[PDB]
């Protein structure tokens, strides 16, 4: 543990590919420029033991026919069972199962905190929980929450918390979040502001995708946006997969020529079918502790971190050496 | 079957409920005025055997994957696998596969006769086998085949026959349908006149849905343009739903606000699981010995079929005797 994960981390390091070392050397550039974005969605708050989307489907499907679904639901039946719903039964009954669900408290993940340890400019989530704004809070690292059309304008800081997804903030109802098949087709109608929002910030900033599936609805519009754009243009998101198995390598082609850069997790480490915590917190220790040079051994390497930071210093012809120490860290 | 199908069917339509009696009368009164038409769905061609897209759909999977899936395909592997076999291994393979699978000759059912025995003035079909242009080649009836955006000028007829997801008329390449999943992204640009001659025969016609799911792609997009409408505006598309199982009252009812009137042919008859044949003639049959007259049994229908063809004839001065021959059939 003490040590057991900190000669793990520096192993598998060593035995990552070329491809995988590159993204960590932009993500940590990025990091330290200030131009990293972190968008977080549903995965990093389930660590948190959140309720999940298709508990929510299920007691709709239930309450609508009366049993179970005999399988897992597609992705129409995620936007379309609680459309039923609410077109026969009602909209207060659409909210009651929504204050029943998602009225509890839970506590925030380490991976909530490791989000923060890297500075990001913004942070863009997809989710209506409150965990990831108290754990900013918590830290200290103020960030301006905006989660509906009137809170552009109004941005106290200039640290954005982009809840693209909708909010609970002002009530458990469903007027506020984007749930059901129709608030999914009039999302650029009702949310004009979010939308370019969001859209400035993914072509002016490094982005990361923690958190995410990699057939979710969010990411498939993402990349048909992106694929309306021209040749480069922009930097190509990263994208870090957590899931059980490794990821087959011509789905692995088909979505790295669309824009994503992607970062699998069950590759650089071997883990249970359940342990997503020990996913997260491989790439994430792996990107914290290559921003802290803990990966850095050989001679060539010291020849960059000090030309790196003395090069510039060439114009001036003596610099004091008391302030030495501030070129360096 | 021979004799007991005669008395079957009477005893159905005297069982039948009031709203079926209704859309069976509506329908009937269409085709007789020459307003009717028919939306033909890839559940028709599955009676004459034609290959099921779903088993292109796991050729696909298993030539990529080396495996087939566990399960059933979704909505969005209907249309993404394939376009990540197209986008890694070639249109030529893409083709190759196409070609195989459907280059077959298969026959045609007998409710490819009931549709035309119903004297409709167009028909509209998303599937591209052209066994319905060898029903109609097969009994004189001439309709204009529309699979491309050059016939829509090229037209000669004035019964159209508006294959609106493409043909393989022109050779068996994946150019000349929709199938993957951009080409259903860049539908509107790539078909603008067949897309707005489906909306004006919709807008002009009766239009009466058979071969289709319930929670059919092509369905939830006419019902969503449907929407974008005013008030009434139009006549509400009949949809005749086969499958094994009774509709819930709920999913009914949430299809019904949506434009669509019901007639379900699994809540007319008691059929086997796998009895499809049973079904479409359940419903095909009962339209067709209607118009025959096979179900008038009171006076008040035969004082008024009598009056509906008389009446007219009452501003003439008096007519022969052999045209009343024609007034009635
Ligand atoms: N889809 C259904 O109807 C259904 C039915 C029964 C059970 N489930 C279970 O719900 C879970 C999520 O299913 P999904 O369709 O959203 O796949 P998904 O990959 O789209 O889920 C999104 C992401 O959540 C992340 N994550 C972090 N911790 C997780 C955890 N304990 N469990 C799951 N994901 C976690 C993962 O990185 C995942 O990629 C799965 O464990 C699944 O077995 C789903
Ligand atoms: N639903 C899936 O995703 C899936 C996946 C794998 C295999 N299958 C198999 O393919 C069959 C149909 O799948 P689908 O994608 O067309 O959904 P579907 O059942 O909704 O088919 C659409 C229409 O085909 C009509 N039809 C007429 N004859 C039919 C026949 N012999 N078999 C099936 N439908 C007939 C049906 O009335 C239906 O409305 C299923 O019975 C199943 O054995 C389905």
């Amino acid at each position: 543990e003490s040590k057991r994960y900190g000669e793990k981390l520096k192993e598998v390091f060593l035995m990552l590919d070329n491809n995988v070392v590159e993204c960590i050397k932009e993500i940590t550039e990025s990091s330290r420029n200030g131009k990293l974005v972190f968008f977080v969605g549903a995965g990093v708050s389930t660590l948190s033991d959140y309720p999940q989307w298709w508990r929510l489907v299920d007691k709709y499907h239930e309450e609508l026919y009366g049993s179970p679904k005999k399988g897992n639901y597609s992705s129409d039946e995620y936007l379309r069972i609680p459309q039923i719903f609410y077109n026969v039964k009602g909209e207060m009954a659409f909210d009651g199962i929504l204050k029943d669900f998602f009225q509890v408290d839970k506590p925030t993940n380490p991976i909530h905190d490791k989000i923060l340890a890297m500075n990001p400019a913004h942070v863009i989530t997809t989710n209506y929980d409150n965990l990831i704004d108290t754990a900013c809070w918590k830290r200290g690292k103020y960030f301006s929450v905006i989660s509906a059309e009137e809170d552009v304008a109004n941005a106290t800081s200039s640290r954005y918390l982009l809840k693209v997804a909708g909010d609970f903030r002002k009530g458990f109802k469903g007027e506020n979040v984007v749930l059901k098949e129709d608030d999914y087709l009039n999302y650029d109608q009702n949310y004009p502001l979010i939308s370019n929002l969001m859209k400035t910030i993914i072509a002016t900033h490094t982005i990361v995708f923690i958190g995410y599936g990699l057939g979710d609805y969010n990411i498939n519009m993402l990349l048909n946006w992106v694929r309306k754009l021209q040749k480069d243009s922009f930097h190509k998101p990263f994208f870090i997969r957590t899931d059980p198995s490794p990821i087959e390598n011509e789905t692995l082609i088909y979505y790295e020529n669309k824009g994503l850069r992607i970062i699998d997790a069950a590759s650089l480490i071997d883990s249970n079918e359940y342990d997503y915590l020990e996913r997260y917190s491989a790439v994430m220790d792996l990107l914290i502790e290559s921003q802290e040079n803990k990966f850095i051994t050989k001679d060539d390497e010291v020849i960059d971190y000090i030309y790196g930071k003395i090069s510039p210093l060439f114009a001036l012809q003596y610099i004091r050496k008391i302030d030495l120490k501030h070129v360096f860290e």
